[PDB]
């Protein structure tokens, strides 16, 4: 049953909204998805493998949504251009808060996680740099910092700032404030200087 | 022996440069500091308590160094003003890389850690805001974003960007590049828009 893989995926996501990975059992997910402990293993080698797939979909979904924006350029000013771009991440991981949070914590313990995050971060930082450059090229943005070291810092900022907000960490920018907050700093620092 | 408290502090710091907390034993630290396992407990309730004190000194040392800068205003332009300020953190946690790294990882598992970090972050974000405001007041910086939400994002950026660098995480800005990278984004985003 593929239908059964999905039910394990929905169950985990659900159970993570109320408790941490270390507090969810394989039995929880099985019972949850309506199958036995040993049938669970037919789909996944572990619970961590379940978190992994979940993060992968979310990440892949943000990525796929960013491609779409790239291919259909929104007809607007530069400020909004950037805002639409940041919003893929605000919306995408904002609708998957429990997965975001657990997926970030797993980086500390799990190599596939740390490496999945790390690949996409490289990928989105590389895309940020190309756009910054293409902007410097048309004479819209000045040549200040290395475009790649700039992309890097901006992406890491957003990582940490979006996620602290979703968690309501303290301190954090309020979730209703974060988007405008992040866009102001991208835009001033790219066109300024 | 206070001399013995110190030797436990130096030992832990040393052993963290080559391995993680989960790979250091109380015996390691005792033997290391030249005393028995049961004498160790006379100074600290655990190894985590040892990490805690270490982080506390480093954090307190960054804080104390930032006060000093505040009280003796450096006679320079605004760019350098900010650079000197960011550098307290670049220098301070840059000279204590093993403590930084372990201290950040402990946030996930330990409440006193998460709360120590959280207090100072509030404190330094509040100081960033006062200075931004005092600058908006003298007509040097325009009224754009809420000064506090700006400080917040900038501080979280630096957190994540300094620490990824010290770790040589990937991606990261090169340690020789991070300072200028962080100062450009603070300055453009404060005086810009
Ligand atoms: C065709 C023009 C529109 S466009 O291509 O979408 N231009 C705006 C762009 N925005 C980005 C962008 C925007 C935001 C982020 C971002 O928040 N990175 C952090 C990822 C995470 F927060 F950690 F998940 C990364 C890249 C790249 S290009
Ligand atoms: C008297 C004028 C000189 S001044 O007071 O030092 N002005 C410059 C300032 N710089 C700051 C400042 C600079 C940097 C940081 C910072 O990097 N925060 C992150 C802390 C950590 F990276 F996570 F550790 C926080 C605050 C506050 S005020």
């Amino acid at each position: 049953g593929d239908d059964r893989e999905l039910a394990i995926l929905a169950t985990a996501e659900n159970l993570l909204e109320d408790r941490p990975l270390a507090d969810i059992s394989v039995d929880d997910l099985a019972k949850g998805a309506g199958i036995s402990r040993p049938t669970f293993y037919f789909y996944f080698p572990s619970k961590e493998a379940v978190l992994l797939t979940l993060l992968d979909r979310v990440v892949n979904q943000a990525d796929m949504a960013l491609q779409t924006l790239a291919e259909n350029p929104a007809d607007t000013d530069r400020e909004n251009m950037w805002r639409t771009g940041i919003n893929v991440f605000f919306e995408t991981f904002g609708s998957h808060k429990a997965v975001t949070r657990a997926g970030q914590a797993a980086r500390a313990t799990s190599v596939e996680v740390a490496e999945l995050w790390s690949t996409f971060m490289q990928k989105w930082i590389a895309y940020t740099a190309a756009v910054i450059d293409a902007e410097r090229d048309r004479g819209a943005a000045p040549r200040t910092l290395p475009a790649h070291e700039l992309a890097t810092a901006l992406n890491l900022m957003n990582e940490r700032t979006l996620f602290a907000s979703f968690a309501g960490e303290q301190p954090s920018v309020p979730e209703a404030r974060v988007l405008d907050t992040l866009v102001h700093i991208w835009v001033t620092s790219i066109y300024g200087e």
